């Protein structure tokens, strides 16, 4: 075909998702697990339970062993703190570069520009099962189209980047995704964005996408009405009990639910980890004081806190943003625990 | 799984639609010309002026043959100033929801007859270049350009999604231009990387002719500028040419702007494109060698009209964005035509 | 894995579909004969069925030509039969030489079967538009997306009548389907297949989408033998009687399809004259179970070996019966269904 | 078009069962071994016999698990005169219409389950080869070898496919050794013209294990042999074995014969299986070389049952010898084998 491929280097195979799938099927166990947490998310949404949905984990999964063993630990917090957060592991193996960088574990799990996407995919697939097998539900960014259709069974709430929230090609995903999905607000703070975001992935869609098998095919989606803002911060933080404000009215005035999500990382804390204790005492005391429109909040803690260049590497430290470690990941949710005993 | 999701239909492969409608050896010739007299204004080897004209989108292959026509007229008589390529945008984004354009839904009903769109769309384009004149796309989906890029000469990436790493990496493998928007609401950085990011090789999973998902490596496309659209307020004016220039050098890249005097930059107020066409043409005729492109939204008949109605469309008229008639439009060219002409001097 | 040397892309059925549709004369010339083929099984009708045209196709400029020919012929002994041209791309053999116009359309073992395909169905299309209803060889389970909706009558090759995999697709086609007596002359392998393939069927086969699925049959009641002889001839009035017979002891229709070429002639294309002056006096003579008749015919009689340009029309595969040939045996056909009424 | 298809369904490719199942370090060693040792074997370097033997048809995981192991041990106690290869065959060529086997039918129901049918096949495949002992079967389909080819070590084209073009296409292309049936009339020229075609290489239309359609190219197959297994009258005895050496000569093949004590060579009375092995086994013990293997219908219990609930180790196919049976045969095998030597 002429005037076609120019640009194109090499065309090489993908397994398709049902191979996946047969490979690695949902057990019983992480099947309920996915179910519930979307069940406990929904009513959460619906404003008919008081407890606060908590997304916390690495920024990003590079090593399946430390990623378990961080489950683990938070799967004793999860079932200590159940009667006031809903706790679900960020795992994150898909991340948006401000221009070129290491895309994740799916892409390059080497981490060597070796690109085994493949293998990557089973890697990526593999740990959701065994975390959701062990009863932790799981949080993943949706950056690209075909990914999902890999992983999104076993997922239980999902993020749109704020690089995407505006794109109508992830809103048409949302409106077909069967977790809850959280819009974040424009990397310069624009909370416009997101509610349209919410908006249009509330309604139904007719659009290209790939199936099961592999195949391109047209979809038609009923619209998702479980989604919601979360607040990212843009060139200045936005999780005060003024911004938190100025946001319920807008939902209002768009017609929406006046409930936030409020990201304690990223822009909230000005990409220092440690201020994301600050965010917590924060938020922390507009939950006690009654603030019922936050919904959730949003942490990057790891084994190890902080960060290392991918220049041996750490055990159970982020490669991509800076962390949290676990003794402040302790003492922070049991504070939003009793953040939430007191609003009730 | 699949909660959401309520019915799955079978699409054509790209295969399909390229043995249906083969590029003649006319319109194979119109996009390899044309992609090749871009690319040389690109790296400042001619001093042309790059114009993407034509409808907010296209709704009806009879009209939009009638308006190419016309542009193709033009296109000839204007050649030695002007690269004329016709505006021939089958998707859309939308703010919120709306029609998606001929492509998702070409009986506009809500039918999202798909498989007759493409069919209707690679005809039109096929026709289009078949004729003589280049045409330009905003390329939004990731999977309809397996079906129309190879009878495209210049892409657009839109302001909503010129943050977007897939939007990036497809352009990272196109054949032809790509011109990025700024962001809606007047940011330059975001543009500024995604130059950057489209030049560079990317490996991503995207679909074959053959409609099947595959993973695929880019070399890069070095073809690719930025493209000034407004935000807040407009910015096509001296003052903001200037400093996307220095922001454009500062980031390594050359100093070279397309200006589409159409959405934020006429605060969507379609006559006032003449307006900043006056304003364009004086930078240019007074000296200014930075901006290589402009876009203009040009259609048969001035303004636009509602599907919603439910009252028959009339003939040659936007049903998306208001635009220019004919008459502004053959006034437009020579003005743009007359200016780089008093640019060389 | 390590016999299989390479692995090329193929279009998919539905790119061929798209890019040659039928036309609304190429729709209805296939609806009616698939029609008029049905009423003559049924024995509703007593016209004869004449498949009649090149062993293979090399040259779909000779092969309009013969359609033209042929088409008049159609029109003009409409009332006695219903001509349906041989339109055949490989000559099913053990390896020799030319794999057919699909497999190899160039002739030159450059193997370009994406344009065979399109050079295939490209024909089949013409032929059907002109108002001429097509016959194929069903040789291959892939092949037949792309041109069976062209398609109004079609045959399983002798070498492959047992096999369950060519009964299975027979099963699920929309047109009647031929099913010739073994290379050795047995009628049992036929009359097993003319039964496995009226049943329905589940087996695995690629869809129009070039993707392997699995597909449902309702089975094939438009089925019959096509006597094509054996060690010796076998469409004399005794072997006619005798598949009668076993046709009967079956709970099948005693009715058969004879060609006049391959084993029946001796492969002599000559001698197929003298087994149409033998089946004409059956038919004259009352014989209503030859419900049809195969015959190999070209433009030009005789064949010719691929080296080098080639004479115009004339087979490169089995030798046929040229078009003077043709036209007299098609009257004579034609005065013996008279005859018969 | 299509209106003869009911119903399309969708079909894992092959992808996901290789995915699913993928090959044991063992499984891989017990292949690669046995395929091998075949090798040898056909190559006149090994004075051994090939034994294929095992259930006409599978269609109990649990019973023909126990079956390999019993043979497993016979495997391993006899290595030094047999080479031992369990019939697993997952697909059955019908007379005209039946059960076609468990790929096809899991559940036996006539619900046509595949999708269930290959993970289950291709599980019981691994299973038995990575307990170490090899497998065989029937390469009847087109498109399921790509789900289990990897796990076979030896392979059969059936008497009614032998004569198939696209079977011939196949063999030409597997990894694995292929014996070809004479005709079900017990012609032996099909067959070896059937060995001929696939020790070339071919170009055809395949099904990938992306469960795409393809154009693919093969090398050729140079392990094929003939399998014996009577016609009209039976063809094991050294008159036959004689005619077969020389025709095979005729044709520039190796003088070497497999011979199947089942199906029209028993006249399909499974006890006459011990009749055609004293036979047999008189040709090895008088030192006949050219018998290099032989084919067996055994099952745990002797016999065959109707398909109302089903008894166990029976088969529902074509009556075998019990394992009483099974044990002694495989004995006088491996004893004639040292006689010979
Ligand atoms: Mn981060
Ligand atoms: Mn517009
Ligand atoms: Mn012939």
């Amino acid at each position: 075909y002429q005037n076609d491929d120019l640009r194109i280097k090499e065309i090489k195979e993908l397994l398709p998702p049902v191979a996946l799938l047969e490979k690695f099927p949902a057990t019983e166990n992480a099947a309920n697990t996915v179910a519930h947490a979307r069940k406990a998310i929904h009513k959460i949404l619906k404003g008919n339970d008081d407890r606060l949905l908590v997304v916390i984990g690495p920024c990003s999964i590079h090593d399946p062993v430390a990623a378990k063993e961080y489950a683990t630990r938070l799967l004793a917090l999860r079932e200590e703190l159940k009667d006031e957060l809903e706790i679900v592991m960020r795992v994150y193996f898909e991340k948006p570069r401000t221009t070129v960088g290491w895309k994740g574990l799916i892409n390059d799990p080497h981490m060597d520009n070796s690109f085994q996407i493949n293998d990557g995919l089973r890697i990526a697939r593999k740990l959701l099962l065994d975390i959701n097998d062990s009863g932790l539900p799981a949080a993943g960014e949706f950056l690209d189209m075909i990914t999902p259709q890999y992983l999104a069974d076993l997922m239980s709430w999902g993020a749109i980047g704020a690089r995407t929230t505006e794109s109508q090609v992830h809103r048409e995903l949302a409106s077909g995704l069967s977790c809850p999905v959280g819009f974040k607000n424009g990397t310069d703070g624009t909370i416009k964005v997101a509610i349209d975001a919410i908006n249009a992935a509330g309604a139904p869609h007719c659009f290209l996408s790939v199936t099961k098998w592999g195949h391109s095919a047209i979809v038609n989606t009923s619209g998702n009405g479980d989604c919601h803002i979360i607040l990212r911060g843009g060139k200045e933080p936005n999780y005060s009990a003024k911004h938190v404000a100025e946001v319920k009215e807008g939902l209002n005035k768009a017609g929406l639910p006046a409930q936030v999500m409020i990201d304690f990382s990223h822009a909230n804390s000005s990409k220092q980890f440690k201020k994301q204790m600050d965010v917590c005492a924060d938020v922390c005391q507009q939950i006690a004081g009654g603030e019922k429109a936050i919904i959730g909040v949003m942490v990057e803690s790891h084994l190890v806190e902080g960060n290392q260049s991918l220049e041996p590497l750490a055990y159970g430290k982020s490669i991509t943003d800076a962390c949290i470690g676990w003794e402040d990941t302790d003492a922070l949710l049991r504070q939003l625990a009793n953040a939430v005993k007191a609003r009730r």
